[PDB]
């Protein structure tokens, strides 16, 4: 598949549609989420799409290759590293990334995951502690959505 | 992947959680779905995994081959037809479907698409309208879900 989609729901108010396409070795994530707080928040690909018990079923950041957490401009990073969503006062976050680590299709692709919004900034493996390296201290999942194939 | 999920949600009632397993050379579909009419639902593997509009945007349901609509056990089928779930009295079906057709890795995968539970009984394509080759008449999407990774 070269497109995917992904509607983020949760508990609270917050909400987004998420888009994939694959150009060249990239996958091209836009869309936009609202309802958030104004500020950074984490935005990771979990590795199940499993919705049976809210976003916690979706399990960690999709980590194929095993390594530690970090920012999608690290070598080190997981698969489902795709860093920050930036809100404005409104709540309002687009999304505009470009990433050559994800993919639709084959071993590590990310159809069939869920994409994770979090409460807190991603800190990008640079907090100093054990934490930053496991999930960027992003707390907790406001919503989520298992990513799907998109005509 | 060898175990996927999926959750139904609608907007009215209709809930449910189906399972889906690759053993031997088959896949074997468990489950429940509650708050359904007593009687038979179409059942069916949609096309995209899209929820942008509802069960709407899911699509037609899954035809990889361009087959006309039929019931499982038919030469003449779409990949997605899975036929008809019964609901007791109390309105709880229990799904138990051993699939050919469908998988979860390669050409037939349903990892990214969407489960559909209908509001009327699937006539397998033998209705006799144009309809019926179609979606075998079981009309309205009561609830569905897109299918993911479990683990
Ligand atoms: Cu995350
Ligand atoms: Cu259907
Ligand atoms: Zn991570
Ligand atoms: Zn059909």
């Amino acid at each position: 598949a070269t497109k995917a989609v992904c509607v983020l729901k949760g508990d609270g108010p917050v909400q987004g549609t998420i888009h994939f396409e694959a150009k060249g070795d990239t996958v091209v994530v836009t869309g936009s989420i609202t309802g958030l707080t104004e500020g950074d928040h984490g935005f990771h690909v979990h590795q199940f799409g499993d919705n049976t018990q809210g976003c916690t079923s979706a399990g960690p950041h999709f980590n194929p290759l095993s390594k530690k957490h970090g920012g999608p401009k690290d070598e080190e990073r997981h698969v489902g590293d795709l860093g920050n969503v930036t809100a404005d006062k409104n709540g309002v976050a687009i999304v505009d990334i470009v990433d050559p680590l994800i993919s639709l299709s084959g071993e590590y692709s990310i159809i069939g995951r869920t994409m994770v919004v979090h409460e807190k900034p991603d800190d990008l493996g640079r907090g100093g502690n054990e934490e930053s390296t496991k999930t960027g201290n992003a707390g907790s999942r406001l919503a989520c959505g298992v990513i799907g194939i998109a005509k």
